């Protein structure tokens, strides 16, 4: 790394370890468009197993920004598109409800408020259509945002379905591999183990319990290497050879809707940049993230601004990880963790980074 990179990497989040007890922590910054390295700490406490750039971490709702490029990917395809009804893609989804619900709606959160987790008595494909047979939402589609792993979940799940290929196997043949994302996972193989880190919660070891949509919200696992090279895709889609894959990047960072000073994508989430970073520091509080906002439909929708902060915060039991980019500046930061500390930690770290670079 050049000096100047190091210092503002280390000097941020050598006090942010200690403030926050992360166990073990990597961290990828892209600066014109190259990545740099830096990792510490622990991914095994009582193994003693460092962190390297090989470890694995659970990306929790960053999945979601994979999950939107697969659905965008599908959309270029002309497999699916976003205005479709649901109930094009599910037609046992006979309930009234559904009725107006787009595949655009449950990509969104804008559904009319299903809820932010797939209950966890939902263990079968019956006991799934029942949930939603049975879902009754507070608001008209298209109105409100309510943050939700069971809206973006379903779409996931639906996108794929033209292809016949289960949604593991299209992600790995139509991101992943296209991508050279080679040890970017849904599903741990025994061959990664050793490389998958165990997320400490209460200081007890922990990893991601299954659970219906899973996959499609929560489940992916990756490295800081692959997740810089999934940063750099997003930078520059228009380098990715695949024409689809190049495309479907490009509709997930389409701006659909508005609330406040952000725009939602197809997973990631939007600002203009220069970015006011109360704006992105407090936003990223999960009282905020989490709440019922209204929404202001983008008619049509924006394509890819280029001027933008792109982001996304995810965590699971044990991990806490952070995505932010910005095109314009083809300047972006990953940082994973193996305990889920607070969202505004992140983003005022990843803030600092950033503004020092640019
Ligand atoms: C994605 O990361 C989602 N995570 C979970 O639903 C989740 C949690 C959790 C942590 C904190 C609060 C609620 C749930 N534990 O295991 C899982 C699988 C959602 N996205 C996150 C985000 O940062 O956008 C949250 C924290 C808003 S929940």
């Amino acid at each position: 790394a050049p000096q100047q990179i190091n210092d503002i990497v280390h000097r941020t989040i050598t006090p942010l370890i200690e403030q926050q007890k992360i166990p073990g922590m990597a961290v990828a910054v892209i600066y014109q468009g190259k990545p740099y390295y830096f990792t510490w700490g622990y991914a095994d406490i009582a193994k003693k197993q460092p962190v390297t750039q090989q470890t694995l971490f659970e990306l929790g709702s960053v999945s979601k920004t994979f999950t939107g490029v697969l659905g965008g990917d599908a959309i270029a395809r002309g497999e699916i598109k976003l205005s479709d009804p649901t109930t094009k893609y599910w037609p046992e989804l006979t309930a009234k409800q559904w009725n107006g619900i787009t595949l655009l709606h449950l990509a969104t959160y804008t559904a009319g408020g299903l809820p932010l987790q797939v209950p966890d008595e939902v263990k079968s494909s019956s006991d799934l259509l029942r949930f939603y047979q049975n879902w009754q939402p507070a608001w008209a589609p298209g109105t409100q945002r309510l943050y939700a792993n069971s809206s973006i979940g379903l779409f996931g799940a639906l996108a794929v379905k033209p292809s016949g290929l289960s949604f593991e196997q299209a992600m790995q043949t139509r991101v992943f591999q296209p991508l050279k994302l080679n040890h970017t996972w849904i599903n741990v193989p025994p061959a990664e183990e050793k490389n998958y880190a165990w997320g400490y919660r209460e200081g007890k070891a922990v990893h991601v319990s299954p659970g219906a949509l899973d996959a499609e919200a929560y489940g992916v696992k990756s490295t800081i290497e692959d997740m810089a090279r999934w940063v750099q895709s997003n930078l520059k889609p228009l380098d990715i050879n695949e024409k689809t894959l190049q495309q479907g990047i490009q509709l997930a960072q389409s701006r659909y809707w508005q609330t406040g000073d952000m725009y939602q994508g197809l997973g990631w989430e939007m600002l203009d940049w220069p970015v006011n970073p109360d704006s992105i520091i407090n936003g990223s509080d999960n009282k905020i993230a989490l709440a019922a906002r209204p929404v202001k439909a983008i008619t049509p929708p924006t394509p890819a601004v280029r001027a933008s902060w792109v982001h996304k915060t995810g965590a699971t039991g044990g991990f806490g990880s952070y995505v932010a980019f910005i095109p314009e500046k083809e300047l972006g930061i990953v940082m994973l963790a193996n305990k889920n500390y607070p969202n505004p930690a992140r983003v005022d770290a990843a803030w600092q980074i950033l503004n020092a670079l640019q």
